[PDB]
């Protein structure tokens, strides 16, 4: 019953941390923005549509930073590790809770109240890694990722003991096997074994998430945005 019990504290983290409830995110799917709106967001300066991404995405990744924190065992981690473990895994995390929000009958996602394409973003000039993105999310919506399966797999793709530069390998080693316990067991309990066959292919979504990160980069230093810090040993080693 420990394994219950994490199954339990893990969608419990989760729930408190998803951002976007997932029902609001279903209802709304019929409230697409309009050609005028998608215009007037195409017409934005770059610059805008950086500032007002970067602080959508500051936000994004302080929720999963908050969903960590929340995970039996985490904080008892060196913080060291607590940082590798979050400077390695927090985008990837991100780019997985967006396929919640996305349509993959019309390919948009939920932006700032109502759903829209990837010409949404035009302004940017980022044109092939938004679709990449897109395209990811178009991916593992086949899934139909239950909110549980996002819950449980989000905590593996964080805790994972491969990760180059942790101090104590042996200490993240056990909460992984005790979440992909969980995780397995949860799957054999509600018949979706099948989807482990399907999830990416784990190269995928860090080589995306590199790519994506990168790009967030290079523009904070062309045009940085001001971040209300949460975590100060995390944003020290991604701001300078
Ligand atoms: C490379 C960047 C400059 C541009 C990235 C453009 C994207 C891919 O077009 C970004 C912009 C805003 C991003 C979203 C901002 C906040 C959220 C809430 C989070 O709970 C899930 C991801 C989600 C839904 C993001 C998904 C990707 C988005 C939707
Ligand atoms: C793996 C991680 C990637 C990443 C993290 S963590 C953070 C972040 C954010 C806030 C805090 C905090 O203390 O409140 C800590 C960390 N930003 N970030 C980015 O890619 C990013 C963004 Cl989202 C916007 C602009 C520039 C950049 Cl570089």
């Amino acid at each position: 019953t420990e394994i219950e019990h994490l199954v339990q504290s893990v969608c419990k983290s989760y729930r408190e941390t998803c951002q976007l409830r997932l029902e609001d995110l279903l209802r709304q799917r019929s409230n697409i923005f309009s050609r005028e709106e998608v215009t007037g967001y195409q017409r934005k300066s770059m610059w805008e549509m950086w500032e007002r991404c970067a602080h959508h995405l500051t936000e994004a990744i302080q929720y999963v930073v908050e969903f960590a924190k929340r995970l039996s065992g985490f904080m008892e981690l060196c913080q060291n590790d607590q940082i590798v473990l979050l400077k390695a895994g927090a985008m990837e995390v991100v780019l997985v809770r967006m396929c919640r929000a996305y349509n993959a009958d019309n390919r948009t996602v939920f932006f700032e109240g109502k759903y829209g394409g990837m010409e949404l973003f035009r302004a940017l000039g980022c044109s092939e890694l938004i679709s990449s993105i897109f395209d990811f999310s178009h991916s593992l919506s086949a899934l139909h990722f239950s909110e549980d399966e996002i819950a449980l797999y989000t905590a593996l793709v964080l805790i994972n003991a491969h990760r180059p530069g942790l101090q104590e390998k042996r200490k993240v080693e056990q909460l992984q096997y005790n979440l992909e316990l969980a995780f397995h067991h949860h799957l054999h309990k509600t018949h979706r074994q099948s989807i482990l066959a399907k999830l990416p292919p784990k190269g995928k979504l860090r080589s995306l998430c590199s790519q994506h990160v990168e790009r967030l980069q290079i523009f904070q230093h062309l045009h940085p945005i001001v971040v209300q810090a949460a975590f100060p040993p995390l944003y020290k080693e991604l701001f300078s």
